[PDB]
C-alpha cells in the first residue's frame, strides 16, 4: 500500500477507549519538539488539514527534567486552564532550551507574567483543583499509551505516529506527510 502499518505509523497492541482524537505529547525540554513546535509548527499544519469537527488535544509529560518537568506540566495545565497556551509555548521552550533561562517554578511564573497573565490570576490557577484534574488528565493519556518518547502523536487511540519512516531531506515535504498521515488515520 502507501501507508503501511509499521512505516508511517504503527497500531496499538492494545488500543485506549474514548481518546481524544487527536492527541499529542511533548516536552519543554524535548528537542525534537522545540522543532516541531518552532520550526516545522506540526500541530498547526495538521490541524490546517483535520476535517470539520475534529478537536486537537496537546498535553506534556513528566518523564523529561525531573523536578522542573512536573513544574511544566502543572503550569501547561495552568496555560490550558487560561486558554493562554498560544502566548507561553514559545517563550517556554526558548527560555528551557535556548536561553536557559528557566531553572524554577519562579522562573516559569515569569514567562506567563511577561505574556501578561496577571500574578494574582496565575497563582489562583497554580493551585486550583481544576488544575489538579487536567494535570491528572495529562498524566493518566500519558500512561493510558506506554509512553516513553516524545514527541508523540496519536489518532483515535489506536494509531501512533511513526516520523522515523518519513523523508527529513526537506522540512516542508517531511511536515505535509506527517499532516497526510494524520489526516489518513482519521478517515480510517
Amino acid at each position: 500500500a502507501q501507508y503501511e502499518d509499521g512505516k508511517q505509523y504503527t497500531t496499538l497492541e492494545k488500543p485506549v477507549a474514548g481518546a481524544p482524537q487527536v492527541l499529542e505529547f511533548f516536552s519543554f525540554f524535548c528537542p525534537h519538539c522545540y522543532q516541531f513546535e518552532e520550526v516545522l509548527h506540526i500541530s498547526d499544519n495538521v490541524k490546517k488539514k483535520l476535517p470539520e469537527g475534529v478537536k486537537m488535544t496537546k498535553y506534556h509529560v513528566n518523564f523529561m527534567g525531573g523536578d522542573l518537568g512536573k513544574d511544566l506540566t502543572q503550569a501547561w495545565a495552568v496555560a490550558m486552564a487560561l486558554g493562554v497556551e498560544d502566548k507561553v509555548t514559545v517563550p517556554l521552550f526558548e527560555g528551557v532550551q535556548k536561553t536557559q533561562t528557566i531553572r524554577s517554578a519562579s522562573d516559569i511564573r515569569d514567562v506567563f507574567i511577561n505574556a501578561g497573565i496577571k500574578g494574582e490570576e496565575y497563582d489562583a490557577a497554580w493551585n486550583s483543583f481544576v488544575v489538579k484534574s487536567l494535570v491528572a488528565q495529562q498524566e493518566k493519556a500519558a500512561a493510558d499509551v506506554q509512553l516513553r518518547g516524545v514527541p508523540a502523536m496519536f489518532v483515535n487511540g489506536k494509531y501512533q505516529l511513526n516520523p522515523q519512516g518519513m523523508d527529513t531531506s526537506n522540512m516542508d515535504v517531511f511536515v505535509q506527510q506527517y499532516a497526510d498521515t494524520v489526516k489518513y488515520l482519521s478517515e480510517k
